[PDB]
């Protein structure tokens, strides 16, 4: 088995729109995606997802409400995303542009799936019906799946 590198996912989620990023390079460029990265030496996976948050989008939080967790696999990459993913409704400050990513609202009848990971869509409709989730994906470049799993869990 493959080992594993944690990473965070923000969704700031508001009773009807979300906020996403236009990620601008790196991982997942020109996807709308929420606000993440890699977890640092010696931080907790919930301080993590506030830090990056806060690094990319400019935006504090106190606290963050675990959601779902999803592992990611790449043909041809040896190790795997292990991805905590997090939601808040209650945020402070206005989102900036970052070098990562461009963040825009977008209405919760339009949510920009085709402009997503292909994964979302499947995760996604969970998370706005407040249902937990572990998901596990194996993509062959950015756009194919060639295997996943998918399950509601009571504890995140
Ligand atoms: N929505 C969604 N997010 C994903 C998927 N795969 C995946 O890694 N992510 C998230 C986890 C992280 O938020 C982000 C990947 O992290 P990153 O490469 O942006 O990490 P970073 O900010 O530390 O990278 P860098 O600035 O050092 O280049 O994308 C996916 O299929 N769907
Ligand atoms: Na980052
Ligand atoms: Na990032």
């Amino acid at each position: 088995m493959k080992a594993s590198r944690l990473y965070t996912l923000v969704l700031v989620l508001q009773p009807q729109r979300v906020l996403l990023g236009m990620k601008k390079r790196g991982f997942g460029a020109g996807r709308w995606n929420g606000f993440g990265g890699k977890v640092q030496e010696g931080e907790t996976i919930e301080d993590g997802a506030r830090r990056e948050l806060q690094e990319e989008s400019g935006l504090t939080v106190d606290a963050l409400h675990k959601v779902g967790q999803i592992v990611f696999e790449f043909v041809g990459e040896p190790e795997l995303m292990d991805v905590h993913v997090f939601a808040t409704d209650s945020i402070q400050g206005t989102p900036v542009e970052s070098d990562e990513m461009r963040p825009s609202w977008f209405q919760l009848d339009q949510i920009p799936f085709k402009d997503m990971w292909p994964d979302d869509s499947y995760w996604f409709p969970l998370l706005l019906q407040k249902k937990k989730f572990h998901g596990y994906f194996k993509f062959q470049g950015q756009d194919t799946i060639l295997d996943y799993t998918l399950r509601e869990v009571d504890t995140v």
